[PDB]
């Protein structure tokens, strides 16, 4: 189970967001969430951190934050599979730039791609490869 997807730019900013329960239900409480989140955060291929009482795993491209958001429980491996198919699905569709600039280009990509990968929390899909082709298929 996925509690939370973000995608967030250079400032902290939010790209994306996602939040598949109810624990930070305001927006107000979100963007507080994101900003304590990115405060905390730093440029990497790939780290694990418990945050907020929650398991974050993240990393980071030349201007994008991408965090995968559990419970205290989660297997955090399953958090990587989603962080890294998100990814590396992005990166296909990119054509390997994953920056700011080419994905508001191409939002509809993203939000295909996050349907594809977790429905209401539960993890659909982890392999990139499938990913793609289905949206693909759906626009």
């Amino acid at each position: 189970t996925v509690k939370a997807i973000l995608i967030l730019d250079n400032d902290g900013d939010r790209l994306f967001a996602k939040y598949y329960d109810d624990t930070y239900p305001s927006v107000k409480e979100q963007k507080a969430f994101e900003k304590n989140i990115f405060n905390k955060t730093h440029r990497t291929d790939s780290e694990i951190a418990l945050l907020e009482g929650l398991t974050v795993v993240y990393k980071s491209s030349i201007d994008l934050y991408f965090y995968v958001i559990g419970s205290s429980y989660e297997n955090e491996l399953m958090l990587m599979a989603v962080l890294n198919c998100l990814f590396d699905s992005l990166s296909q569709m990119l054509r390997k730039n994953v920056e700011k600039r080419a994905l508001l280009e191409n939002m509809e990509g993203l939000f295909l791609a996050v349907d594809e990968i977790v429905d209401g929390g539960v993890i659909l899909e982890s392999d990139p490869q499938q990913v793609v082709h289905r949206v693909a298929l759906r626009g």
